[PDB]
């Protein structure tokens, strides 16, 4: 079930990989980065191998491929943190009870960018005691969406009438989405860890 | 990988069936019930087949299993809904986002059925009709809660990220069990009842 380019963890649960300069999954991830990001310098890129997010993830993943109609419901999407979070979101993944207010609130959910240039401002990325900066790469179902609101604490039901069918997710604009907010545990799963620095 | 004592569903993933009274496993739920309940009568009790919400409670409780290093995490609880909620519930379960949580930010569960049967949870409808379910919960290994928390505690502060499953309000006579995440609970029965 683990992807077979994981490192064996011989019966481990969770690793931590440190990606090599010069390998393609470091490179397209620097590039993301890069994109938005290019005052910024990369320490380092860890691959996040936690088999018990994984398998949840995956599980919710299958299940939105089924219900929704040939849609690509997965985008790879920026998370910027505080370094206190680095250990709990690496084991256990990003909780909505946990989340800061957006300055723009379009819900009640974890919030993930799509440009790294979002995530890399102090407020999401805190700078540590040594000035380094953390934001996750996410795997994230971002599924069939709709323009948020500050009142939601899920996601909007796609018709009045059938209050429990429920959108995917939410973003700030569905012409231009720049972000996206979810409101169930294991719809995220955190992929990559980028440690930067100014 | 559906439960055999599931009834076909015609290939689809969500059915609310009712059970046929005086049968083996209407007997079952409704001995639960009355042990607590006995002075309230039983309109129905109808079992839950959701299959998504049942895959994910599946996943969890074999992950508990491994963790805990020993198979007996889940318990059977109760859990009153007024009725506007019994078709979020039905379909999606129990969220922690959606009465007083002194024990934490989670979803409460009582061991006895007279505790959900309180109208504070219960709420009567226009009709009088109350809604309880009976829920599997991976309680796991369990600690005293307290108000304000979003997560379990620690085992040991040494390790800050391996949590206790979930709280209670007393570890040697539990009545409540609160969980903090989607997927720790799975509703079984639903029972619709009057005072
Ligand atoms: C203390 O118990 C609850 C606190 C908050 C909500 C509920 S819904 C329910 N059903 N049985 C008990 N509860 C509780």
């Amino acid at each position: 079930n683990l992807p077979e380019h994981w490192t064996d963890m011989n019966h481990q649960l969770f690793c931590m990989v440190q990606l090599e300069p010069g390998q393609s999954e470091y490179n397209t991830i620097k590039d993301k980065f890069t994109r938005t990001c290019s005052s910024y310098a990369i320490e380092k890129i860890e691959r996040i191998q936690n088999a018990f997010l994984w398998q949840s993830y995956q599980v919710k993943k299958r299940q939105m491929d089924i219900k929704n109609d040939h849609k690509n419901n997965e985008r790879l999407l920026f998370h910027g943190t505080d370094a206190d979070s680095v250990p709990y979101v690496n084991q256990h993944g990003f909780n909505r009870s946990c989340a800061g207010k957006n300055a723009v609130s379009y819900g009640k959910g974890t919030y993930f960018a799509v440009d790294a240039s979002y995530s890399a401002k102090d407020t999401y990325s805190k700078p540590d005691s040594n000035g380094r900066k953390h934001m996750y790469v996410v795997r994230v179902l971002t599924g069939v969406f709709t323009k948020g609101r500050a009142g939601l604490v899920t996601p909007p039901p796609k018709n009045p009438h059938n209050p429990t069918d429920l959108f995917d997710s939410v973003t700030n604009n569905t012409r231009s989405p720049k972000l996206f907010v979810v409101f169930f545990d294991n719809q995220a799963y955190p992929e990559y860890l980028i440690t930067f620095t100014a």
